[PDB]
């Protein structure tokens, strides 16, 4: 059992709610909240800037040092800081950037990082300003995350839909 609340079940480990990611990580203080980052770890905008905002700009501070000290991740990678006042922990994954050409099949390695964490809470990966098809990132997520992943959508008309055609 645990502390979320108000999910559609769509398999035996992936749920779905419409729900402001920020406000969800504030009440839940989950274990693991998922940022859809990019390489270079600035986060200026999307879910980035919106958890960044919420912490005050800690997590971009913390961003910098990491990438002063190891460098930008790779597309499909991922990195573990502190989850600030939002979570115990938050994994930086970067999906790929379809308003950058990157390839959409590097999708599935993004979510690949997930299966290292037993439950998140997690927009999807390469939606928004991204530039996927949120319906293909979910049948993604479905098909290759092991772990309890509670997927937040923002967009109630997104959501309704992703919902509906969900197979
Ligand atoms: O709806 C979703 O969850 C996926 C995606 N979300 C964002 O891009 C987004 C951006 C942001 F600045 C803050 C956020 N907090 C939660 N999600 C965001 C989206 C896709 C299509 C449309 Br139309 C609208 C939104």
């Amino acid at each position: 059992v645990n502390s979320f609340s108000g999910y559609l079940k769509l398999t035996d480990n992936v749920y779905i709610k419409n729900a402001d990611i920020v406000e969800e990580a504030k009440k839940v203080k989950p274990t693991v909240v998922v940022n859809a980052a990019n390489v270079y770890l600035k986060h200026g905008g999307g879910v980035a800037g919106a958890l960044n905002k919420a912490t005050n700009n800690a997590m971009q501070v913390e961003s910098d040092d990491y990438i002063a000290t190891n460098g930008p991740l790779k597309v499909g990678g991922s990195c573990v800081l502190s989850g600030h006042n939002l979570a115990k922990h938050c994994l930086h994954v970067v999906g790929p950037n379809v308003n950058k050409g990157e390839d959409i099949q590097l999708l599935k390695s993004a979510y690949e990082n997930f299966n290292q964490h037993e439950v998140l809470l997690a927009p999807l990966l390469s939606a928004g300003i991204f530039g996927a098809d949120p319906i293909h990132s979910l049948r993604v997520c479905v098909d290759t995350v092991r772990t309890n992943v509670y997927l937040a959508v923002f967009d109630k008309n997104l959501y309704d839909k992703l919902v509906s055609s969900f197979l």
